[PDB]
């Protein structure tokens, strides 16, 4: 009774009813729901109540060289607040919050919480290892902390509880509303690799097409591997409809009986591997089927060259036969594992057996230091083997919480490549999310994003999210309810306003202010956590400061009062609500940008990127962080010029925005670093040729790219004469020499992680955006196979292309966006 009311709560939180069984041909999902109860109960039981409640955000990574330079006399200052009194305490970087709290007991148990944020400085960790402390030192900000009560862990309450050949009969296909011919193609797939293919006779394409044909395959029943798919496709030759059926179910049983599968239409892609059937029964095409059944010196040199190549380089049959024959020598190299597991003939019982016998000897793999890039390779579309994939998830177990946040989005997307709903990787995301509130918060949104707009993976993700939500605790369930109610309310307003020329009229601005006033006094909760920044609690809408922006898509500019009084400022929380752009694509790029920032940190570099907050909430809709004191490069050009570009404008803008020369000199240095940062990052990703309306800058000189939704004279990246003027070049300058030095050092630093970026990219396009040629872009961009000296000049040439193009490209972009 109250059990049923709790499920409706979950349904509203998830955005999908998990109990629904109208779109299933088996009990996989229900078996998975049941399956995940154990990992859920196991993690809820093993987590420390106190640390789970306070969620301390910490890193074990060494403090970078640039932050060591910002700390004088091995002393950090912390301002400790309480009601009206605040004192500054000299703290050593190695001091534990427990020891610092004893100093505010002798110098005249409570907890140290960051001012105006739900972020605590607790646990056996030196302050230098707290992310917020690192954040403050990075931006040159004073650490303000408040002395208050630790939150009650009671609030985190969890509610109690055979030699025959394989064959398939194709009965027929049928579409309600369609003189071309048509045929059905049947494939036995195991991780992209087609083991066996069979076709039907072409019949005239009508509203109902019957065959009653037994399609005998070459592959034997015994040779079928677990995780193999019966891919059914309809070609008219152009492909129109597809559907997948797992030949061996979640119970290790060979699939039998009658099946009526509603197929997916066509507009490679993770959506093409889905075991799910089309929920649209009334309009979709459906298919009716029936089932009822030691090594030489030279070869080592050749093998080592194979192992060394990038993850995209294809293996020839020659390469594969070499890798397999010398699998035991190959097993001694963890970097070889993806290529070795691609040399496996999975449609042969004896070979798979030998592969499993091989995996028993994982000495080198197990002992090796974790390589994320290598681990990620084994979780892509090329590996359907549960045991192969499990060895990767095993390596991920050793990632610290800080690192899980870096890879979380890609890891959630990587669930799409899993043959079965319950999987080691799904369980891993469940385990990590339940162990940490920050991981859990993002995990919620990431999964909620896919459920909202992916009919291909909503059922699988909805099972995982229900599993999370059933163990996250009342506290967080309350937080997610407040967030879901707010965003649902605001999405309605976003779409309503878009429905009402690029001119923002008086009648439109009034209608928005009218709707927001109506929500405020109605059912909008008093406060809510910011989905892209869970540390911040937003309160009431500042209607006066709210507006509709003069754009193509007409987004909402919303401003909130901070719910936390303990904030040392009366700053408002700015959020943009937008319909028209695919923000899942923006989310993926931003996640890659943060991975690049972490790669530069390893080499003690800070290229000052601004990977702003961005959450996808539904179909072509979501929210974006308003970056305070920032403007568009085009708006700076519009203020002096109008519609033509002047080089002196940018440097002039930074001068008038600077109070002192001391702050202006810092603004120039920040522009040099940030420009170099975006120049390298956008180039590698192939999203460099951009209009200056899509590039922003802060009043503090920080340059940043925005609007990554959907991406002749071309340019590697945007390096315009106005950017070069801030560096002091029309020639060369000590700033421009510093710029080229940063670029090369940054570009070469990313090339040291070629395999990682290639995998992240390969996966990003498969789950977020395309063709083989689109994926191979990054190989050329990262100059795979070239030496550092040769690669150093390559990027220096790319910079020289920008200088030789000038304003040409920018000007042509201006013409493009004005028809
Ligand atoms: C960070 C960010 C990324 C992004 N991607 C798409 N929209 N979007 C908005 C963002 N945030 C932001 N913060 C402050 C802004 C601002 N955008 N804009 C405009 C808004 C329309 O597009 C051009 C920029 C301003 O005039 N100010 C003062």
């Amino acid at each position: 009774e109250e059990s049923q009311a709790f499920q409706r709560q979950l349904t509203a939180l998830i955005g999908y009813d998990v109990t629904d069984v109208s779109n299933v041909h088996d009990d996989e999902l229900e078996f998975t729901r049941r399956g995940l109860v154990t990992p859920r109960m196991a993690e809820v039981a093993s987590r420390d109540p106190k640390l789970y409640a306070m969620h301390p955000w910490v890193t074990s990574k060494p403090l970078p060289e640039y932050l060591w330079k910002k700390i004088a006399n091995n002393c950090i200052f912390i301002v400790i607040h309480r009601s009206t009194t605040s004192q500054t305490i000299k703290v050593s970087p190695d001091d534990t919050p427990g020891a610092i709290l004893q100093s505010f007991f002798t110098k005249m148990d409570f907890v140290l919480r960051v001012c105006g944020r739900d972020e605590y400085l607790v646990g056996e960790t030196p302050i230098k290892n707290f992310q917020w402390v690192r954040h403050c030192l990075k931006n040159g900000e004073e650490i303000h902390v408040v002395l208050d009560t630790p939150p009650d862990p009671a609030l985190d309450e969890v509610r109690k509880e055979c030699d025959r050949k394989f064959r398939v009969k194709i009965r027929g296909i049928d579409i309600p509303v369609l003189d071309l011919t048509v045929f059905v193609e049947a494939n036995i797939q195991h991780g992209q690799q087609v083991l066996c293919q069979r076709r039907t006779s072409p019949k005239p394409f009508t509203e109902e097409v019957l065959w009653n044909v037994w399609l005998e395959f070459s592959i034997k029943i015994k040779d079928l591997p677990k995780g193999a798919l019966l891919n059914l496709q309809i070609y008219c030759v152009q492909l129109l409809y597809y559907v997948n059926l797992l030949l061996i179910d979640h119970r290790f049983l060979l699939r039998r009986g009658e099946y009526v599968l509603h197929m997916w239409q066509i507009s490679f892609n993770a959506d093409k591997l889905t075991s799910a059937t089309n929920p649209d029964k009334e309009n979709s095409m459906s298919i009716s089927i029936l089932l009822d059944n030691e090594m030489p010196n030279q070869l080592r040199k050749q093998l080592e060259a194979i192992i060394a190549t990038d993850p995209l380089n294809p293996l020839t049959a020659e390469d594969k036969e070499l890798l397999w024959h010398f699998r035991y020598e190959s097993l001694k190299h963890p970097k070889a594992y993806p290529k070795l597991f691609s040399s496996v003939k999975w449609g042969q019982q004896e070979i798979v057996a030998k592969t499993y016998q091989l995996l028993a000897r994982r000495e080198v793999w197990d002992q090796s230091a974790l390589d994320v890039g290598l681990t990620m390779q084994l979780l892509d579309c090329n590996f359907s083997d549960e045991n192969v994939r499990a060895i990767a998830v095993q390596k991920l177990e050793s990632l610290e919480d800080d690192d899980v946040l870096h890879y979380l989005l890609q890891l959630v997307q990587a669930v799409k490549f899993e043959p079965y709903h319950d999987s080691a990787l799904a369980r891993f995301l469940l385990k990590r999310g339940l162990r940490n509130k920050r991981i859990g918060h993002f995990l919620f949104w990431f999964l909620r994003s896919e459920i909202a707009q992916s009919r291909h993976y909503q059922q699988r993700f909805a099972v995982i999210l229900e599993a999370y939500l059933r163990g996250c605790g009342t506290a967080m369930l309350h937080d997610f309810t407040q967030q879901v109610q707010v965003i649902e309310m605001l999405q309605k307003v976003t779409l309503d306003i878009k429905s009402l020329k690029y001119d923002v009229s008086s009648q439109v601005i009034s209608q928005l202010k009218q709707k927001l006033e109506n929500l405020q006094n109605s059912q909008l909760p008093e406060s809510f956590r910011v989905p892209y920044d869970p540390g911040l609690k937003a309160g009431a809408l500042a209607i006066e400061k709210c507006k509709v922006m003069a754009s193509k898509k007409k987004p909402l500019w919303l401003e909130f009062k901070c719910a936390d009084p303990t904030a040392l400022s009366n700053e408002t929380i700015g959020i943009i609500f937008k319909h028209g752009d695919d923000l899942r694509q923006d989310m993926l790029i931003l996640q890659i940008l943060r991975i690049m920032e972490s790669i530069w940190e390893t080499e003690s570099l800070d290229l000052c990127l601004l990977p702003y907050g961005c959450i996808s909430t539904g179909d072509k809709i979501g929210m974006i962080e308003i970056v305070k004191d920032a403007t568009t490069i085009a708006k700076i050009q519009q203020s002096t010029v109008g519609n033509a570009f002047k080089d002196e404008v940018l440097n002039h803008w930074l001068k008038e925005k600077s109070p002192t020369e001391e702050k202006f000199q810092a603004a120039v240095e920040r522009f040099v670093y940030s420009c170099a940062g975006y120049c390298v990052a956008t180039f590698v990703l192939g999203i460099g040729d951009r209009h200056n309306d899509n590039i922003m800058i802060t009043e503090t000189g920080n340059l940043f790219h925005i609007d990554f939704g959907h991406i002749k004279e071309r340019v590697p990246f945007v390096l315009t004469p106005d950017f070069l003027f801030v560096m002091g070049t029309s020639k060369t300058s000590p700033h421009f020499q510093k710029f080229q030095d940063i670029c090369v050092k940054a570009y070469l630093a990313l090339r040291h992680h070629t395999n990682l970026l290639i995998i992240l990219f390969s996966m990003m396009l498969m789950t977020g955006m395309t063709s083989k040629e689109d994926i191979e872009y990054i190989r050329d961009a990262l100059t795979v196979g070239k030496n550092e000296e040769d690669a150093k000049k390559y990027f220096l040439d790319q910079i020289e292309v920008c200088r030789d193009k000038g304003w040409t490209v920018q000007f042509n972009w201006f013409l493009h966006l004005v028809l």
